[PDB]
């Protein structure tokens, strides 16, 4: 009993809200608008600023995490590398945002040694997540070192919550992984953006549901319907098992698809233990006939035993048919909320409208500034002789630009462009190029103003780039929806 | 300052209550009704389900803790093994529930290396703690993997709070160890269950107080009386020291019983340091004349120095006579409360009444179902010819059992027993055995109904099994209550 | 979900206040009245009770931290040794309270191995911090082992907040380091204690501001004025850099003083990376021309590049000119408060008044007890014959002292001094010494009563001992206040 500091009412409330919000944000459930944890966001943005894209070969992950420590995220090195390892595995994570280089793990449960042993880089999907970031797309903030700037939320181009899910730590509130097939997800985005009232049955027509990174069988469409209506629910995960009867008589259970985030080795040891716990018999042996390649494993049922009985009993006991809860809890508008499939996609469509409007306004700013400078040079091309007469009558550059701005109503940018205009550009062979490019840039300004004026074309650009992503990446369901 | 999640009033209250209750339950003060921590409860129940009893030799503790991790308690492996080591030491813990096998520690303060170096099993007292568990005795719950079931509270057969105590971590609220002699405790339980108003002076007539695992001297019966009245108090722990005067002249302090959870080595180094801190003199030397066997240690006082002065001064300074607080704080009805010796034993007697009523109702269910089946076979033995006439007139087994249930008002269990009754059992040599066993089972049902009807016999069964435990285990006080 | 303990309203409030106050005190922001963390306070007091002063050579730090663990502070050994290492470095800490012995670290960022490899002791400033501690100066408390006593707040002799600063961990509330030059600080204390209303501009006349342990340049006197008025503010830290033009042409940036708690190696690697990040060019190379001795480092700017442009750009980008916040938050009266420079020094002057009054009352107690005993012996010297007549008429010592106290109105201390008075002291050659020493001790009592009666002399003693400290230690600013 050392500190005896008493008068701590509102200060314990403020410090408690601060430490709770720091838990919820930093080491807990991620955002709606990109589905990415802040550790993950700083991973992607730091590896963007290092430029470690798939044009270059893989770089040492220790340098990337050291730049994360020195710029964006001052926390555990092994925790940042844990996020690195979990992101860069095909079974741990559906679409590997980071493509790694070296031993990371196995489905049996394995870990890499440290951040200085293996390499990594961004995959083809992180370039999607970071395409059009540097263009006033999402507002930056100053981080803990007050010299670096980080993005608040990564400007996504595909809604990554439905793709990769949110694993959650409860300090009262935890959250789950509904994974999804990318192409059906994008089609669901299209149908929601077309009709503002689509029933969730008509999106279950679109979306089957859990597209696992290793495949499985999903039992229960009722729990699926409950989940994409209310947010809370549970489905059942039955492995892809089949009964194959030999001509000899000793039947066969071929198991090929253990469910989401379930060990192989622990389940097979649990099966052998349940043989030697002797509650039920009939299992002859287990053949684990692969080292790393191909997931198809034979467990034998003896002669004179219907293997569907053994199959139902291993589904009852083991981690081969489990429950799996859905609770789609994430940050919207700064608060954690349980949100539905409708609400996730409504918010994502609103965010892509924000992304498109900000990118379009940025390019209109850039082209408008260039057209402003080119208009100043065009006014210089209008009355060349008066400009030359003032330059010959000038004494300093400031006098020349001030008298040009006084005489032809010019800007500082315009007058600097005139006083830095090259004399070789004083020809009709150059006035043609300037005038044609000026009309082209005003045409581009009119096009971007038409984009900013009509929200239909906003949705059109969204549809086009989403279908581009769907062409570039969309596989189909490794998991079969059974009944 | 990363997460900026604002609207968190009731969610920070719910998450804060959740994390606080998870601290209080999991890593903090244990229960009234069995005195066992949830880590300890999962240790005992996992080692029960593995069957690692003293009929078998000791098994590797790593496998037990791995089964704890895979079934009941997903937390620190070294923390679970710390509970394993602390439970399985005679000086660290009064009655070793786990009997170990290998190097665990010393009273000097020593630790085992890991969970995969040494072995363990249950001792003779954990079989008491787990006797009659599988018989609807305490309701199970589903744990974090939703396939395993764990017990809420272990059905105790001796009140383990008073025996082993509760060490407590304060997040505002900590709790202490009153240990007790088992036989006097059981006699106190008997006298409380006999007279519902026994004064606490009359139970201090029964209970002396702290029965330490290594022995000591307890000063202060006033603090003892304060403790078993109100819960809060403190007693004084003076070591078993004696002054032995040599014929030569250089006197002797024989110290044999350091108090509860006090190091030997730190106290002897503190004594040598107090000699070389030179506040008071007269100590010649310290002889630590044992390696591991026998706790009797001689510290010499020189010629011309009364060793009672040195003895009072080492009691003033060192950790040889210390204070020791009592604050009997534990979970009753789901809340933590400071409870008295009366209240602990009233609650324990209520829990054993619950245990006895549930076990008696379970055995009445089992014998009643068997008597129901045997009554169906007895009705089959009544009119055998009509049953045979319907079986000969039957076409399917479902038809046969339906017509038997229609004709003689039978059950599905009764009709299956009749249609599976062996024809060799159709004799008067077999009707005698069935009728005699049927009357015996109805006699057992009448006996269990008499147990469920009269709470006197409930207390009688409690007295009998407690006195059985008292015969099987009760030693006496290694600690002397001095004045 | 293991513990299900519900009724926890006021108990979660009490446990939450307890764990929050334990964070704030133990592992967080330190006190006003000595500027020392409780870990640091237990370091200094434990090394005081071990007596490891600079009269003896350095002792092994593992023994000191082990005595800290065994007496005052039961927490992380590496955390206590982290406080040991940070305190005993000239660049990590302004005036090294602990003087160490061995490898501790570097400005590049280095750590010692453990507490058992290197040695330490108190420096010349910890003897100042612990001078007049054992004299009823600050009230002790009983610590966690109830046998040791520790000081609440160390009786400081120079205000250590302004000297060494308070680094803070936010659980909502963090705090910063304003370091100060000792001599100007003491002069500010003198001027505040003289005039109770000195304007903060007139103390910025006294106090320049941040006296860093390695030197720097401070930009912004406005933020300084904001800081010592309100507490919150920020100043800018520009390194001591200079542009030196070679006769060849390739200019030179000599950097000698990186700011407070900024790495060298990370900044030079950041500069080389910014060369290879290729945002701006002109830097030729970096020469790190020292191993450990002398901090003067040359970074080259190429021919035809004004190095003030490169200098402003490295100030914009790197950690060479940074921001630095001031938020003087510390414990006053048991609560954390943001306090101003006026308020820190008003509270420090009040604390030194408390120190002086308590020390003066202690020495008045000691001299008054000695004068009481000497007055009893003086009354014995008055009527020697009656005392001898009663001693000759006595039978026991208790009778003799009781009859002396009855006959001459004496005390137990006085009568024991008379009955233990040596007969050789019954001479006029000894009555002279007793009478002269008695008048001298009554003169000392009158002097201390004059100190306790007039607060002017209290401030005078404070001024004298502060100027003694200023003579013994005060260097000048390694940091230049630039504009």
């Amino acid at each position: 009993k050392n500190l005896v500091n008493v008068n701590l009412t509102k200060e314990m409330k403020a410090s408690f809200i601060d430490y709770a919000m720091s838990v919820i944000v930093a080491r807990a459930l991620p955002d709606v608008r990109d589905g990415l944890k802040p550790v993950h966001r700083r991973i992607l943005y730091g590896m963007n600023e290092l430029g470690v894209t798939p044009d270059k070969p893989h770089k040492k992950s220790a340098r990337i995490t050291g730049d994360v420590m020195g710029k964006y995220h001052p926390h555990g090195d092994s925790s940042i590398y844990e996020a690195m390892v979990r992101m860069a595995q095909w079974w741990s994570y559906r679409y590997m945002l980071v493509d790694g280089h070296g031993n990371f793990g196995s489905m049996d449960g394995d870990s890499a040694a440290a951040q200085r042993y293996t390499e990594a880089r961004m995959s083809k999907i992180a370039l999607e997540m970071l395409r059009d970031i540097n263009k006033n797309t999402v507002d930056f903030v100053d981080n803990y070192d007050a010299n670096e700037r980080e993005p608040l939320v990564l400007p996504a181009r595909f809604p990554n919550l439905l793709v990769n899910g949110a694993t959650g730590i409860a300090v009262g509130m935890a959250t789950n992984i509904p994974p999804h097939n990318l192409g059906e997800t994008i089609d669901a985005v299209k149908l929601v953006m077309d009709n503002p009232e689509v029933t969730t049955k008509d999106l279950m027509e679109v979306l089957p549901g859990p597209d696992f990174p290793t495949g499985a069988l999903v039992m229960g469409k009722s729990g699926i319907h409950k989940a994409y209506e209310t947010g809370k629910g549970s489905i059942v995960l039955r492995s892809r098992t089949e009964i194959e009867t030999t001509k000899t008589g000793r039947e066969r259970i071929v198991v090929t698809e253990f469910p989401y985030m379930v060990n192989k080795t622990k389940v097979h040891e649990h099966i052998v233990r349940l043989v030697q716990e002797k509650r039920i018999e009939g299992i002859t042996a287990v053949r684990d006939e692969s080292n790393r390649e191909g997931v198809r494993f034979v467990i034998e049922v003896k002669r004179d035993a219907s293997a569907n009985v053994i199959l139902n009993n291993l589904f009852k006991m083991t981690q081969m048919q489990t429950n799996f809860g859905f609770n789609m809890l994430a940050i919207q508008n700064g608060i954690p909320k349980i949100l539905s499939l409708r609400q996730i996609l409504d918010a994502y469509i609103e965010h892509q409208k924000e992304v498109v409007v900000r990118r379009t306004r940025f390019d209109k700013e850039k082209a408008e500034a260039r057209a402003h400078i080119l208009e100043g040079l065009l006014i210089a091309l209008d009355h060349i002789d008066e400009v030359i007469r003032i330059i010959r009558a000038s004494e300093t550059d400031a006098e020349a630009q001030a008298e040009l701005m006084s005489k032809f109503k010019l800007s500082e940018r315009q007058s600097q462009a005139i006083l830095d205009m090259r004399l070789r550009r004083l020809t009709g062979l150059e006035r043609d190029k300037i005038q044609s490019e000026y009309d082209d840039l005003l045409a581009l300004i009119a096009d971007l103003a038409d984009i900013l004026a009509k929200p239909e074309r906003v949705s059109q650009i969204i549809k086009d780039e989403l279908d581009e992503v769907k062409r570039k990446f969309s596989d189909k369901r490794r998991t079969e929806l059974m009944v």
